[PDB]
């Protein structure tokens, strides 16, 4: 999943105001490229993992 | 070589905004200044020897 994907999916769920760097290190902690370096997450959201 | 084209050659390997304190922690680790009008470093890529 691209990151600024994962940012407005996680915005819209969350107010990104009140939650500031919870969700960057969140990211920090728990976040892959499928490379050394890239501009995409290995992450799936539950509305997602739920559709086929 | 610059660090203009230092930084050109490196960008499709390692991301900025991932570990730019660690890429400036090892840049100054091993500068060495002097040689055309801006820095130089002795550094050459495995992968670049690696192809013809």
């Amino acid at each position: 999943l691209p990151l600024t994907t994962f940012q407005q999916k996680i915005s819209k769920y969350f107010n990104s105001r009140l939650f500031g760097h919870d969700i960057e290190s969140f990211i920090n902690r728990h976040k892959k490229f499928a490379n050394v370096s890239d501009e995409y997450l290995q992450y799936i959201f539950i509305e997602d993992i739920s559709s086929p």
